[PDB]
């Protein structure tokens, strides 16, 4: 069903995240972490403070698609387990801010394709696949667009309904 996802997403922020490569994503699936840069660090530890949840959808560029959508259960922080990103070229780890712990809601794929009727007024009502690494996804868009998604048979939103 989709009714906790809609009870999760009641009231929340959405941030689209840019990610250069599939090994990231596939890093922050298997660990449920993230790091951005600290322009978007700072935006995204104001954004916690501020809502019931805040939801990170991921897009590898170039791939066409959307990988999936998190919550953030956790401002970031530094000093924690290294994490091996694979960093843009000329990029150091110390460029990086903290760390945000997330919980996954939803690890399968959506095409672009099938987000073509959803703009973003936030970014100039742009179909929300356009954006740059950290553009706020206005609420409504959001919601349609996280519930586009298939459904993740693996995932039980109760354990994520208990941390809001």
């Amino acid at each position: 069903g989709t009714s906790k996802l809609k009870y999760v997403l009641q009231d929340a922020r959405f941030f689209l995240i840019k990610s250069n490569n599939h090994e990231n994503v596939s890093l922050a699936k298997a660990k449920g972490v993230w790091s951005t840069l600290p322009v978007n660090e700072k935006k995204l530890n104001l954004a916690f403070r501020s809502a019931r949840s805040v939801i990170l959808i991921f897009s590898v560029r170039e791939s066409g698609k959307f990988q999936g959508f998190a919550r953030l259960s956790s401002e970031s922080h530094h000093g924690g387990s290294p994490i091996h990103w694979v960093l843009p070229a000329g990029m150091s780890a110390k460029m990086l801010g903290g760390v945000f712990k997330i919980d996954w809601i939803c690890r399968r794929e959506l095409p672009f394709t099938k987000s073509a009727h959803l703009t973003n007024p936030w970014n100039e009502h742009k179909p929300v696949k356009i954006g740059r690494d950290g553009q706020e996804i206005e609420l409504e868009c959001g919601t349609q667009l996280c519930l586009l998604f298939p459904p993740d048979e693996s995932i039980d939103l109760y354990q994520v309904i208990h941390k809001m």
